[PDB]
């Protein structure tokens, strides 16, 4: 896998977010990952907070295409992405604020990095887990 290059147009919730990918505006969602929903589930707006911080706070932003299909039926491009090298996915799950979803078409790179942070928010008890 390899990142690549973006540039935050606007945080939009805990699972995706509009990115300008290569020139061109492009919502994406995030692989492995189920955030409370706010359209609003208990740590909603946590889960979107947390995301909006992220994104908005780094001078960095990369996405990572996996290996399976690089985009859902609704044309949203399934990605991994980094804020200043830190993965959101991951920050998610570990937070507490996002359970890891099941692997959809073959993306399940980082399938087990994402069960251990999940794992521990778990024994945490962290946010979701309280």
């Amino acid at each position: 896998l390899h990142k690549e290059p973006a540039t935050l147009i606007k945080a939009i919730d805990g699972d995706t977010v509009k990115l300008m990918y290569k020139g061109q505006p492009m919502t994406f969602r995030l692989l492995l990952v189920d955030t409370p929903e706010t359209k609003v589930e208990k740590y909603g707006p946590e889960a979107s907070a947390f995301t909006k911080k992220m994104y908005e706070n780094a001078k960095k932003i990369e996405v990572e295409f996996d290996k399976g299909q690089r985009t859902d039926k609704y044309g949203r491009g399934l990605a991994y992405i980094y804020a200043d090298g830190k993965m959101v996915n991951e920050a998610l799950v570990r937070q507490g604020l996002a359970k890891v979803a099941y692997v959809y078409k073959g993306n399940n790179t980082h399938e087990q990095l994402l069960r251990k942070a999940e794992a521990q928010a778990k024994k945490e008890k962290l946010n979701i887990w309280s």
